[PDB]
């Protein structure tokens, strides 16, 4: 049962308060003890931080809820770890059995096909696509309007630049870059 | 008139249920003689295998029915082929005029704008773009995130590769390669 | 409040068509005096036309509205110019803080992140992502699937081919362009 205030730890956290706003909350708390215990959001995009933040705030007994969409379509067959400060941002798709793991940022129009495992604390940036069977591994950063082949697996602390499309499996941690815009 | 229950002939069946569990239908009865005659859908990815199933199920008097996800958006004036076997997954647009002929599959995010052809039996994957007045030949691949600029014509049994970018008509089937990521 | 009848000045029209009827408009009026003041809307992807075009028909008295599509999702602390000729397509989403200046058009499946401005008279293609605080000078086009990494400026009349990237600050204007797909 979500409480109709939320504490939102975090731009990026304007942005969480229009998707808890979109959910139903009434009013978002931003924070930058004996506080209300109301659901909490972390609205940090660096992986590192938000892991550190989730762990302190946890401990000190507060739910750290997902923060989903109306328009982010998932899989009823799908798996998003439940009450794991998950951002789902509007027009994302999560196809079957695809599973999504704690503290996992989804942006605007990313999609993940079925039987993906997207790792703790990953973020796949606007416009990533993520194609089927794909293994993306704890704390890698996908860029906007980048792209995995089927059937791929991406290692822990791994960087895919914007635009840049993954073609080969990935078993060591690395930075994978695209093509840069060249003036003419 | 659709049926309440639906054969799904064929990971992408389980993605194909949901389409169809989204329009309406009750039941989903995975396939891969003497039964009742409930609506078909041929979930196979592949051109090939799809077309000749197609034949085979089509003489065997099934009616196979279009799955297309209510998140579609479809012009007016766009024209679908009706029951037949199309493929058309959520938030795909299809703008004024285009035209989808037998067998497509239009992934997820997928956009076909004005006046595009795209041929019988072509994979449309997930996030590419045809932009207007673009011709897609019979049984072509359209790789992930990848596009076709305005006014081009991709022949029949061609390949676009995931993030790639057509920028020239191409009267002769090839293949199209984009530039894979490159670890540093 | 808007009038039932829209006028349309300018394929691109039939388009315009399908979002002002989205919108609630039960007619349009193809153009290309003493006519009744319905809402007018200018369907010129050509931004330099549409400009003056614009300027025309405000010198008339006419009220040149924007044409925003149902599904186009903004942000209520974004800025949007009201009665200033934008189009703004089907899966649009426009995030926290970010402006839109007159005769924008953002295509099918753009993104405008938080904080962005994008300026006058551009034209935003199919699948284009600007990134957060991102700046957009006026008279520019982004091609299809194209986008702009964070924190970046893009000097007036400049060109971003389809498919490309930018990574870098540009305070000149330029053209600058991607890798096209290549024929094996």
């Amino acid at each position: 049962a979500r409480t109709e205030k939320i504490y939102i730890y975090g731009g990026h956290g304007l942005v969480c308060e229009d998707v808890a706003k979109n959910m139903g909350y009434k009013e978002c708390i931003f924070l930058d003890s004996t506080l209300p215990k109301y659901d909490f959001f972390i609205a940090i995009g660096n992986n590192e931080i938000r892991k550190k933040i989730y762990q302190k705030i946890s401990e000190n007994g507060f739910k750290i809820v997902n923060l989903i969409h109306k328009s982010a379509l998932i899989s009823p067959s799908a798996i998003v770890e439940e009450n794991a400060g998950i951002l789902i941002m509007p027009y994302v798709v999560i196809n079957a059995k695809a599973k999504i793991e704690k503290g996992v940022i989804l942006n605007t129009s990313s999609v993940i096909e079925h039987e993906c495992v997207i790792g703790e604390f990953s973020h796949v940036s606007v416009g990533a696509k993520c194609a089927g069977n794909v293994k993306i591994g704890k704390n890698c950063f996908l860029g906007i309007n980048s792209c995995v082949l089927p059937n791929l697996s991406l290692a822990d602390d791994s960087i895919l630049g914007g635009g840049a499309t993954l073609v080969k499996n990935q078993d060591e941690k690395g930075v994978f870059v695209g093509v840069p815009a060249k003036r003419m």
